[PDB]
């Protein structure tokens, strides 16, 4: 068999354990090996990660890097090896990369603020909790949610990073509300961090700010069929999984592949 390397950003995400049963679940069906890799969030341990796989006689290198701005140096190692390279959910800034398999955050980021503005109003006063802070999902789920920002006149009364965590987004929350008891809405990047940001507000007694999560994660989503959370924008972790491995194949076989392979959003609200 050949081997598939699937570099992960972090096992402790429900979204990347559905993003690897995804990959794994086709590799199997393709007849390939996978080995999955946990780099944790650090990106020194991504580019060890990169260096073992090299000299394993690893074919191809799909990777989900956890900074997209550090991870040129991993990819590059991958290039000099002649590994094709191919991110997946995040993307890289520098090194080859034959192809992309991601979902459109600018837009999600958009829907997010447009479904805040249509059950809190206009004007509403909001917190973002973002995401990593040099990762592309985070960047471009900021683009967009500054977007129905300036378009239905949002106030924000803060913006801060809990770094796709839920524990951190549950501190990061409770200070806030210390300091902006009057917040109506909260954006949560993921729904890890939207889970911990609800908590918080229930330590406070506050059952009545709007929060609006990101992935559509198992829990993402009881936490929406509970009148919890206001609405997530659901996204596919094992068609980016699968996506990743069919193009892997597809490359090791010749064929000519897309730059780019774009996965479906979804607004998802109780009903
Ligand atoms: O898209 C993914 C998911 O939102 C995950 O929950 C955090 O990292 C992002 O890059």
């Amino acid at each position: 068999k050949d081997t598939i390397a699937l570099v992960v950003s972090t096992l402790n995400n429900p979204f990347f354990v559905s993003l690897k049963d995804g990959a794994q679940k086709e590799a199997d069906k393709l007849g390939y090996n996978l080995v999955v890799l946990d780099s944790q969030n650090n990106p020194a341990k991504e580019l060890a990660n990169v260096q073992d796989l090299t000299v394993r006689g690893t074919k191809i290198l799909l990777i989900n890097p956890t900074d997209s701005d550090a991870v040129g140096n991993a990819v590059k190692m991958a290039n000099q090896a002649n590994i094709p390279v191919i991110t997946l959910d995040r993307q890289a800034t520098k090194g080859e990369v034959v192809s992309h398999i991601a979902s459109d955050n600018v837009l999600g980021g958009k829907i997010a603020g447009d479904y805040i503005a249509k059950k809190a109003g206009e004007g509403a006063k909001v917190i973002e909790l973002q995401g990593i802070a040099r990762t592309s999902a985070a960047r471009e789920r900021g683009e967009g949610f500054q977007q129905a920002v300036a378009a239905h006149k949002f106030n924000v009364l803060a913006s801060q990073p809990a770094d796709f965590d839920r524990i951190k987004g549950l501190n990061v929350m409770q200070n806030l509300l210390t300091a902006h008891p009057d917040v109506q809405a909260v954006f949560a990047q993921n729904d890890e961090m939207a889970l911990g940001a609800l908590r918080a507000l229930q330590t406070a007694g506050k059952s009545d700010v709007m929060v609006v999560g990101f992935d559509g994660t198992p829990d993402g989503e009881k936490a929406v069929n509970d009148g919890k959370l206001a609405a997530t924008i659901a996204q596919l972790p094992d068609q980016i999984g699968a996506k990743g491995v069919e193009t892997a194949d597809k490359v090791l076989k010749g064929e000519k592949v897309q730059a780019k392979y774009p996965v479906d959003l979804k607004l998802v609200v109780k009903q």
